[PDB]
Protein backbone atom coordinates (compact mmCIF):
# COMPACT_ATOMS: atom_id res chain seq x y z
CA UNK A 1 0.00 0.00 0.00
CA UNK A 2 1.18 3.75 -0.79
CA UNK A 3 1.99 4.49 3.06
CA UNK A 4 4.32 1.47 2.79
CA UNK A 5 5.96 2.90 -0.54
CA UNK A 6 6.43 6.17 1.23
CA UNK A 7 8.26 4.28 4.21
CA UNK A 8 10.13 2.25 1.75
CA UNK A 9 11.24 5.81 0.21
CA UNK A 10 12.18 7.12 3.73
CA UNK A 11 14.74 3.90 4.33
CA UNK A 12 16.48 3.50 0.98
CA UNK A 13 16.63 7.33 -0.08
CA UNK A 14 16.71 8.91 2.99
CA UNK A 15 13.89 11.73 1.98
CA UNK A 16 9.73 11.48 2.25
CA UNK A 17 8.04 10.39 -1.17
CA UNK A 18 4.94 12.58 -0.32
CA UNK A 19 6.89 15.82 0.51
CA UNK A 20 9.92 15.45 -2.66
CA UNK A 21 8.57 12.97 -5.08
CA UNK A 22 4.59 14.55 -5.27
CA UNK A 23 4.34 16.79 -7.71
CA UNK A 24 7.63 16.11 -9.73
CA UNK A 25 7.70 16.01 -13.51
CA UNK A 26 5.19 14.27 -15.56
CA UNK A 27 4.73 11.02 -13.15
CA UNK A 28 5.60 11.98 -10.07
CA UNK A 29 2.85 12.67 -8.38
CA UNK A 30 -1.10 12.67 -8.81
CA UNK A 31 -2.61 11.62 -12.54
CA UNK A 32 0.97 10.93 -14.37
CA UNK A 33 0.92 11.03 -18.64
CA UNK A 34 3.18 12.09 -21.15
CA UNK A 35 7.07 11.20 -21.01
CA UNK A 36 9.09 11.64 -18.37
CA UNK A 37 11.01 14.38 -18.10
CA UNK A 38 14.50 13.32 -16.00
CA UNK A 39 15.83 10.39 -14.31
CA UNK A 40 13.85 10.47 -10.97
CA UNK A 41 10.40 11.03 -13.33
CA UNK A 42 10.96 7.95 -15.07
CA UNK A 43 11.22 6.27 -11.51
CA UNK A 44 8.21 6.89 -11.21
CA UNK A 45 6.82 6.18 -14.67
CA UNK A 46 8.70 2.37 -14.44
CA UNK A 47 6.88 2.56 -11.08
CA UNK A 48 3.08 3.21 -12.79
CA UNK A 49 3.95 0.66 -15.20
CA UNK A 50 5.38 -1.95 -12.82
CA UNK A 51 2.01 -1.68 -10.98
CA UNK A 52 0.32 -2.45 -13.82
CA UNK A 53 1.75 -5.88 -14.75
CA UNK A 54 0.93 -6.93 -10.99
CA UNK A 55 -2.16 -9.08 -11.48
CA UNK A 56 -4.46 -10.67 -8.81
CA UNK A 57 -3.87 -8.40 -6.36
CA UNK A 58 -4.32 -4.44 -5.80
CA UNK A 59 -0.80 -2.85 -5.58
CA UNK A 60 -1.99 0.90 -4.39
CA UNK A 61 -4.44 -0.85 -1.73
CA UNK A 62 -2.86 -4.52 -0.37
CA UNK A 63 -0.36 -4.53 1.58
CA UNK A 64 3.07 -6.52 1.56
CA UNK A 65 5.59 -7.87 4.38
CA UNK A 66 9.34 -7.04 4.03
CA UNK A 67 12.24 -6.41 6.30
CA UNK A 68 14.43 -3.73 6.76
CA UNK A 69 18.32 -3.85 7.36
CA UNK A 70 20.37 -0.46 7.86
CA UNK A 71 18.57 0.62 4.22
CA UNK A 72 18.26 -2.50 2.76
CA UNK A 73 14.85 -4.01 2.14
CA UNK A 74 13.72 -7.84 2.03
CA UNK A 75 10.21 -8.16 0.18
CA UNK A 76 9.08 -11.39 2.21
CA UNK A 77 7.72 -14.02 -0.14
CA UNK A 78 4.78 -14.89 1.51
CA UNK A 79 2.39 -14.25 -0.88
CA UNK A 80 3.84 -13.89 -4.32
CA UNK A 81 1.60 -10.92 -5.63
CA UNK A 82 2.10 -8.80 -2.58
CA UNK A 83 5.86 -9.41 -3.04
CA UNK A 84 5.42 -8.02 -6.23
CA UNK A 85 4.24 -5.07 -5.17
CA UNK A 86 6.80 -4.55 -2.94
CA UNK A 87 9.70 -5.59 -5.08
CA UNK A 88 7.84 -2.39 -7.29
CA UNK A 89 7.71 0.04 -4.38
CA UNK A 90 11.67 -1.03 -3.60
CA UNK A 91 12.62 -0.69 -7.15
CA UNK A 92 11.58 2.61 -7.42
CA UNK A 93 12.93 3.78 -3.70
CA UNK A 94 16.10 2.63 -4.91
CA UNK A 95 15.92 4.41 -8.21
CA UNK A 96 15.10 7.50 -6.16
CA UNK A 97 18.37 7.44 -4.18
CA UNK A 98 20.08 6.35 -7.44
CA UNK A 99 18.82 9.54 -8.83
CA UNK A 100 19.58 11.95 -5.89
CA UNK A 101 22.25 13.94 -7.88
CA UNK A 102 19.86 15.10 -10.73
CA UNK A 103 16.98 15.69 -8.73
CA UNK A 104 15.92 19.30 -9.73
CA UNK A 105 13.27 21.71 -9.01
CA UNK A 106 13.46 22.37 -12.48
CA UNK A 107 10.42 20.15 -12.77
CA UNK A 108 8.47 21.11 -9.97
CA UNK A 109 4.89 21.51 -10.50
CA UNK A 110 5.36 21.79 -14.57
CA UNK A 111 2.56 22.90 -16.46
CA UNK A 112 0.27 20.96 -18.24
CA UNK A 113 1.30 21.44 -21.47
CA UNK A 114 4.74 19.94 -20.84
CA UNK A 115 2.52 16.85 -20.04
CA UNK A 116 0.49 15.47 -23.31
CA UNK A 117 0.38 12.14 -25.28
CA UNK A 118 1.66 9.39 -22.66
CA UNK A 119 4.87 7.05 -23.36
CA UNK A 120 3.81 3.50 -23.65
CA UNK A 121 4.93 1.47 -21.08
CA UNK B 1 2.60 20.52 2.04
CA UNK B 2 0.90 17.12 1.07
CA UNK B 3 2.66 15.42 4.04
CA UNK B 4 0.79 18.31 5.87
CA UNK B 5 -2.45 17.04 4.10
CA UNK B 6 -2.04 13.89 5.21
CA UNK B 7 -1.48 15.04 8.93
CA UNK B 8 -4.94 16.99 8.40
CA UNK B 9 -6.87 13.69 6.90
CA UNK B 10 -5.37 11.60 9.68
CA UNK B 11 -6.66 13.88 12.45
CA UNK B 12 -9.88 15.31 11.23
CA UNK B 13 -11.22 12.09 9.54
CA UNK B 14 -9.63 9.56 11.06
CA UNK B 15 -7.75 7.76 8.44
CA UNK B 16 -4.99 8.11 6.22
CA UNK B 17 -5.47 9.55 2.90
CA UNK B 18 -2.52 8.27 1.01
CA UNK B 19 -4.10 4.41 2.22
CA UNK B 20 -7.55 5.33 1.38
CA UNK B 21 -7.63 8.28 -0.99
CA UNK B 22 -5.00 7.17 -3.64
CA UNK B 23 -7.06 5.42 -5.91
CA UNK B 24 -10.19 6.74 -5.63
CA UNK B 25 -13.18 7.75 -8.36
CA UNK B 26 -11.86 10.39 -10.78
CA UNK B 27 -10.12 12.80 -9.00
CA UNK B 28 -8.51 11.08 -5.38
CA UNK B 29 -4.98 10.29 -6.41
CA UNK B 30 -5.75 10.82 -10.16
CA UNK B 31 -7.58 13.79 -11.83
CA UNK B 32 -7.23 15.94 -14.66
CA UNK B 33 -10.17 15.03 -16.10
CA UNK B 34 -13.90 13.09 -15.31
CA UNK B 35 -16.34 13.87 -13.54
CA UNK B 36 -16.94 13.07 -9.50
CA UNK B 37 -18.37 9.45 -9.49
CA UNK B 38 -19.58 10.24 -5.79
CA UNK B 39 -19.25 12.53 -2.58
CA UNK B 40 -15.86 11.38 -1.46
CA UNK B 41 -14.69 12.28 -5.05
CA UNK B 42 -16.12 15.80 -5.17
CA UNK B 43 -13.91 16.48 -2.00
CA UNK B 44 -10.56 15.56 -3.83
CA UNK B 45 -12.08 18.00 -7.30
CA UNK B 46 -12.97 21.06 -5.11
CA UNK B 47 -9.51 20.49 -3.33
CA UNK B 48 -7.73 20.79 -7.03
CA UNK B 49 -9.29 23.52 -7.70
CA UNK B 50 -8.64 25.07 -4.16
CA UNK B 51 -4.78 24.54 -5.17
CA UNK B 52 -5.65 26.11 -8.83
CA UNK B 53 -6.28 29.30 -6.70
CA UNK B 54 -3.42 29.64 -5.29
CA UNK B 55 -1.28 32.69 -6.33
CA UNK B 56 2.12 33.56 -5.08
CA UNK B 57 2.79 29.99 -3.65
CA UNK B 58 3.36 26.37 -4.07
CA UNK B 59 0.14 24.65 -2.44
CA UNK B 60 1.65 20.81 -2.92
CA UNK B 61 5.16 22.18 -1.63
CA UNK B 62 4.66 25.39 0.77
CA UNK B 63 4.41 24.21 4.47
CA UNK B 64 1.96 26.28 6.07
CA UNK B 65 1.73 27.38 10.52
CA UNK B 66 -1.48 25.58 11.87
CA UNK B 67 -2.25 24.37 15.66
CA UNK B 68 -4.93 21.93 16.38
CA UNK B 69 -6.37 21.25 19.83
CA UNK B 70 -9.13 18.57 20.24
CA UNK B 71 -8.84 17.50 16.78
CA UNK B 72 -9.51 21.29 15.55
CA UNK B 73 -7.77 23.06 12.52
CA UNK B 74 -7.02 26.59 12.97
CA UNK B 75 -4.55 27.60 9.87
CA UNK B 76 -2.45 30.38 11.44
CA UNK B 77 -2.75 33.99 9.63
CA UNK B 78 1.15 34.30 9.60
CA UNK B 79 0.96 34.23 5.56
CA UNK B 80 -2.12 34.45 3.51
CA UNK B 81 -0.81 33.01 1.12
CA UNK B 82 0.23 29.32 3.14
CA UNK B 83 -3.29 30.13 4.90
CA UNK B 84 -4.78 29.53 2.03
CA UNK B 85 -2.69 26.45 1.33
CA UNK B 86 -4.11 25.27 4.55
CA UNK B 87 -7.83 26.09 3.97
CA UNK B 88 -7.62 23.93 1.38
CA UNK B 89 -6.43 20.88 3.02
CA UNK B 90 -8.44 21.49 6.08
CA UNK B 91 -11.77 22.15 3.98
CA UNK B 92 -10.89 18.75 2.02
CA UNK B 93 -9.93 16.79 5.30
CA UNK B 94 -13.24 17.75 6.41
CA UNK B 95 -15.48 16.88 3.59
CA UNK B 96 -13.36 13.43 3.62
CA UNK B 97 -14.86 13.10 7.40
CA UNK B 98 -18.30 13.84 6.20
CA UNK B 99 -18.39 11.51 3.67
CA UNK B 100 -16.66 8.63 5.45
CA UNK B 101 -19.91 7.04 5.75
CA UNK B 102 -20.51 6.55 2.06
CA UNK B 103 -17.09 6.01 0.85
CA UNK B 104 -17.27 2.69 -0.96
CA UNK B 105 -14.84 0.65 -3.10
CA UNK B 106 -16.87 0.39 -6.14
CA UNK B 107 -15.19 3.56 -6.77
CA UNK B 108 -11.68 2.08 -6.44
CA UNK B 109 -9.35 1.81 -9.93
CA UNK B 110 -12.23 3.24 -11.90
CA UNK B 111 -11.42 2.89 -15.47
CA UNK B 112 -10.34 6.27 -17.67
CA UNK B 113 -13.46 5.48 -20.24
CA UNK B 114 -15.29 6.56 -16.41
CA UNK B 115 -13.11 9.69 -16.19
CA UNK B 116 -13.38 11.17 -19.81
CA UNK B 117 -16.00 13.77 -19.06
CA UNK B 118 -14.65 17.75 -18.37
CA UNK B 119 -16.46 19.15 -14.99
CA UNK B 120 -15.28 23.27 -14.32
CA UNK B 121 -13.85 23.80 -10.79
Amino acid sequence: NLMQFELLIMKVAGRSGIVWYSDYGCFCGKGGHGRPQDATDRCCFVHDCCYGKVNGCDPKEDFYRYSSNNGDIVCEANNPCTKEICECDKAAAICFRDNKDTYDNKYWNIPMESCQESEPC
